[PDB]
């Protein structure tokens, strides 16, 4: 087993362990990173396996979280019209409609507000109005294979959780450990274009 992954924008090590049911003849098959949560100077961000849909064909849950940071001056929030940027890994499909794109039914977009994304529209909150979501948006495109969510402006307290599925392509190489993402970042700041922030990226293989 890999036992670390890399940061790429400090360069420091993450540990990675066992996911809990991934369990093969004596061999585990998918790795997330401990801890999950990365503190950030923004707030916090996480990424894991967060379930496995069926082990033997190599099909798993994924999951994506961020939440802010409320700073006065005037309030203002840590993360501004943030984005997240998630490409597949190399070998990891993901899992899409019967029409090939990947539609409301393929993902969730859900805040601790109680508001939500229900077929693109943001729902929800106490104001009934979208709330946290309301200018969020999830992107797909089918030939560069990655995910951007839009739209995220978060303080204190405030947290958006993204939820979706994908399986390791049938060309894997046997008891390799294919990361499920490639880079996978948040840019907190509209007004600040070069800040990034990475997330930590998760591992599976088959025998
Ligand atoms: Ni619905």
């Amino acid at each position: 087993y890999p036992q670390t992954g890399t940061y790429p924008d400090v360069q420091t090590p993450y540990q990675i362990i066992k996911v809990d049911g991934s369990e093969k003849n004596g061999q585990h098959k998918a790795l997330n990173p401990n801890p999950y949560e990365r503190v950030i100077p923004e707030g916090t961000l996480s990424k894991r396996i967060y379930q496995v849909n069926n082990l033997d064909d190599n099909q798993y849950g994924i999951e994506l979280t961020v939440s802010g940071k409320t700073v006065y001056e005037t309030e203002k929030k840590s993360i501004e019209n943030g984005t997240i940027t998630d490409p597949m890994g190399e070998l990891i499909d993901l899992q899409l409609g019967t029409d090939g794109r990947f539609d409301p039914a393929d993902y969730t977009l859900t805040a601790n507000d109680g508001s939500r994304l229900e077929n693109g529209q943001a729902v929800g909150g106490p104001q009934n109005d979208g709330g946290l979501l309301k200018n969020a948006k999830v992107l797909y495109d089918t030939t560069e294979k990655r995910i951007r969510v839009t739209g995220l402006y978060l303080g204190t307290d405030e947290k958006v959780t993204l939820t979706y599925n994908v399986r390791l392509n049938d060309e894997f190489v046997s008891n390799k450990f294919y990361d499920t993402n490639g880079r996978t970042t948040l840019h907190p700041k509209e007004v600040e274009q070069n800040t990034v922030r990475d997330f930590p990226i998760p591992k599976i293989r088959d025998v």
